[PDB]
Formats: C-alpha cells, sequence, structure tokens
C-alpha cells in the first residue's frame, strides 16, 4: 500500500539510482516503452509522476500537457541545471514542482514527502 | 533563393507545402534522419530554423537549448492552436517567435521577412 511513482527517464543510471533509493518507501516503476506512456500510466495508476523534460526523443512538455487532460496527480519535473526553470514556468507547463539535475536525493525526498502529503 | 531555412517537422504534408511555398525566395531543407538533426543543421548552415515543438518523440525545447550552445540564428517555434504556447514561453525557451498550426502562409511570410531582416 505504498505510494506509486512512475518515472519518465531514459538514463538508466538515474533510473537505477532512484529505484534503489525510493523503493524502500515507494512502489517505483519506470517507462518500458516511450510510445506507450498513456497505457502504462493507466495500467500502473501512479500517485505521482517524475517527468524528465530533458529527454531528446520524448517531448516531456508535449506529454505533460497531454497527460494533464486526464490526470490530477502531481507531476514533478526533472530539469537541467543549465536550463533555468521556476515555479511559474513549471505550473504553466502542467507541473506541480521541479528539481534540477544534478540533484540531491535528500532534496528529492523532501519534495516527495511534502507533495504526497 | 539565398536565405536558408531548415524545418524540423515530421508532418510531411506541412513540410511539402512549406518547401513548395518558400522555394521561390528561400533554400529550404527539412529532416532526413531524426537521429541526426543537429548534424544536418550543422551541415546545412541555415539562416533560420522552424522548430516544431509539438512532436511527441523529438523534444523541440531540448534541442533548441542544445542548438543555442553554438548558434545565434533566429529560431521560430511551430506550435498547435489548442496548446498553451504563448510568447513568454517561446522567448524563455530560446525561440524568437512562434506560429501556431494551422497557420496563414501570409503570416509565415511576414514573420520570415521581418526576422531575416
Amino acid at each position: 500500500e505504498q505510494g506509486k511513482i512512475y518515472i519518465v527517464e531514459d538514463d538508466m543510471t538515474i533510473v537505477s539510482l532512484l529505484k534503489d533509493h525510493l523503493s524502500a518507501s515507494y512502489h517505483v516503476s519506470s517507462v518500458s516503452n516511450f510510445r506507450d506512456v498513456k497505457q502504462e500510466i493507466i495500467a500502473f495508476q501512479p500517485d505521482l509522476i517524475l517527468m524528465d523534460i530533458t529527454l531528446p526523443y520524448f517531448n516531456g512538455f508535449y506529454w505533460t500537457a497531454e497527460l494533464r487532460k486526464f490526470l490530477t496527480i502531481p507531476i514533478i519535473f526533472i530539469s537541467s541545471s543549465n536550463d533555468e526553470m521556476d515555479m511559474v514556468m513549471a505550473l504553466n507547463m502542467g507541473g506541480d514542482d521541479f528539481i534540477s539535475k544534478p540533484f540531491s536525493l535528500a532534496v528529492l525526498d523532501a519534495k516527495l514527502t511534502a507533495i504526497l502529503r
């Protein structure tokens, strides 16, 4: 009965890192097929999505707006240190929060805790 | 046809129409291999890029940010009339203007003339 987190990320290092860390406290799944994310989300029923918006061949901006037609669950963006994002931007893009790479797991933990309640 | 325009677009109908319309005034190229877009842009050396930011599996904002590490040329985003794209977003993501599908060719022509001036 742990909270379910779905991770949209193509970097297997990052995915492994997050699965290792978060699995103690959450049911964590990552994308299997990037062309099937709507079905994967319908089937998995996550409580929260971690959405990397820096993936070259998965348009995180497009897909967040598409998912927002259907979902009210929190979406936390994973952004780049390079990129300069803020909460106004995150909200206008359909997100609830953001965290920039490279990030501390401690900061991610605090954000996950606060948001999931 | 001296000005060079590169179009990042996977709708082949839009590419065909734009190539045909712009042929009179511009040297126009589009994507040959979506795995090699950055390299094609480096090879073609456009004066302007039309970057569709609605492609589900090519992250237009990511690639604009990558291109902005070494190009200062104008980039006009192609968006969708029902999405949340506005000028604040266009400029914040490294673009210089945007045009929303479906769009007027007269508006595109005016935008191209103005920003290539």
